[PDB]
């Protein structure tokens, strides 16, 4: 049976403008192999995290909400059971929250994350930082969950709230949290890096203010739910992340854009994984240029229809192409939002995966 | 308790009066790598007797056994994942004007080779073909399949003037895979012979690439899992090509930070939470001492996870270096700098051998 090779196109639709003649960047470019694409496959139309369903999870069911969210945004690596909070570095002199953001100041907040990520009990607390004074929180252990309320007053003036319940399934993680609050609150408060700050008359990050906690659910392993190895060549901290997450080998290939890269390193793991998805990007004639670019690295794909599946799709509505050997031409000739709109496949981020399958066999 | 195994790759040693006759670890202002000598262990380590690594055997693989090979490890280099069973090759992309080698290099021409290099990948059944293109004329072939041998000699014939050679088998075991790359190459020579960047360089009156030279055939042996040889869960946080491929053939998880000392670092403690052994790898004189300074200052975190997991530090070469081995109630052994020269002071005389043992006996 056959591999499958998956590349999404960020930014991709966009509109016409006059600039190219009333045409959008991926009708003027120059792109022989995505065209060659279409014209020997099937083509369409498709529209909806929109990385995840196609994945074959519905978002939703297996959404792990904004907290862990956050987490993922920052290198990072959750799993499911753990709880995630979004954090600030803030000031808090005397009892009462000062800045919620300290200043949004950034020297040292590398090491007041590692100062504070630590172990206590059955219980394992992970901070790291982010731009400015953003920061996760990332807590395992016993008994988590969300149904707590935040740590983050919301404004100046208040002291750090203590964690509450909001139902009783929760009166564990608060005991928890207000004791880890307490904790960080010290070893804040007494780190180099603020007393450094209040000399030099800066604002401390003296305190981790907690908010929005959510719990990262069942979530089943990419091969427990699709029965295939998963790759992901993508570049970019939360698809790297939860690519991890579902536990999809990654590679990065960057450059000192690297297109050609990741396209033939998505080829070559077709030898030894079943599927892999490949992550592309994100003033109109550059716009244009920089899919021509895209093409141009596409060329390994018109010869591996024998042993591999290729689909090629945007992220309304976006273009859709499916391609293996012995496919039926739909039609269509062109890939863009127009012509590709005369496609026989009208699908959703969710039927993709199993076309998927089904052109594999 | 987890491992994090800091390999100093490259680590300056020999005195320089620059220095007022110290080494540059001798002269790095090095808190936290004195820090672990203090509360720690101690001594000099012989990386393994007779060779472009002593990362083998540090991850407990004797490289007297399962050294991969030469074609296994060029291809390794250029980033190409292997598997046991695979077969590989050093390469060259070649000028071949009627059935001659004329230049057994394409006067090291480089542009559109990787495209060339695709173009003679690819699937012809029950084996598989892949090319890597690297600097100048450089390339490896993998091939994969049922029952591949290296029982074969060569395609390239080492010099200029003659033909490319058929490949014979060097014993009856490897008829078959004789059989299988002649054709190959017979195929492949017609795909580049008509590719768009040899014909636009006979147009351009430049060295076309359209033979593929073969040499150094090396079948990748069994080689166990990184849990299959160690019975734990390992990952890498290295950069460069061949360690990471080398440590993904050991099937550990391969995880690239992207000068980030601290951040690969911080993400060797970050993956203690999850896996048993992390070997992390880190590449004038008062330059080398600023470096050694820089190093320093990433290892901040390490002086507070030793409740959770145990340090090891050694260098490495690019010749005895140092080793400091740390963890919570290790007995400090009196030891207080890491240098080439107080490290001799510590109990600790061993080999690259010896360090799993020393690791994994002393994480309980």
């Amino acid at each position: 049976m056959k591999s499958i090779i998956l590349i999404v196109l960020d930014g991709l639709g966009d509109r016409p403008g006059s600039d190219l003649q009333n045409r959008t960047p991926l009708q003027a470019a120059f792109r022989p192999n995505l065209n060659w694409l279409a014209s020997h496959g099937i083509n369409g139309i498709m529209h909806p995290t929109s990385h995840m369903s196609l994945l074959g999870y519905d978002p939703k069911v297996y959404y792990p909400g904004r907290g862990p969210f956050e987490a993922l945004g920052l290198g990072m690596d959750i799993r499911p059971g753990d709880l995630a909070f979004r954090a600030n570095f803030a000031t808090n002199r005397d009892g009462v929250i000062v800045d919620r953001r300290a200043g949004r100041e950034n020297k040292g907040n590398e090491e007041l994350a590692d100062a504070i990520s630590l172990d206590m009990g059955e219980y394992s607390f992970r901070v790291k930082s982010g731009v400015e004074h953003r920061a996760a929180l990332v807590v395992s252990g016993p008994d988590l969950s969300d149904m707590i309320g935040d740590s983050d007053p919301h404004r100046e003036g208040l002291p750090p709230e203590k964690i509450r319940p909001t139902d009783p399934s929760g009166d564990r993680t608060a005991e928890v949290m207000n004791a880890y609050l307490e904790e960080a609150r010290r070893i804040l408060s007494d780190h180099r890096v603020n007393k450094e700050r209040v000399k030099n008359g800066r604002l401390p990050g003296n305190e981790l203010l907690v908010r929005s906690a959510g719990k990262v659910p069942a979530i089943p392993s990419f091969t427990e739910k699709n029965r295939m190895k998963g790759a992901c060549v993508v570049g970019s901290p939360w698809l790297k992340g939860l690519c991890r997450l579902l536990r999809m080998d990654v590679f990065d290939v960057p450059g000192a854009s690297n297109y050609r890269g990741k396209i033939e390193k998505a080829v070559d793991l077709t030898s030894s994984h079943d599927f892999v998805l490949v992550n592309i990007k994100a003033n109109y004639p550059l716009k244009r240029d920089v899919i021509e670019d895209i093409d141009r690295a596409m060329e390994p794909l018109k010869s591996i229809g024998d042993h591999a599946v290729i689909c090629v799709t945007g992220d309304d509505p976006v273009p859709i192409v499916f391609y293996t050997d012995g496919v039926m031409n739909d039609g269509v000739h062109l890939f863009d939002e127009l012509s590709s709109a005369s496609g026989s496949l009208r699908i959703t981020s969710y039927n993709v995966m199993d076309i998927l399958m089904q052109l594999a066999g």
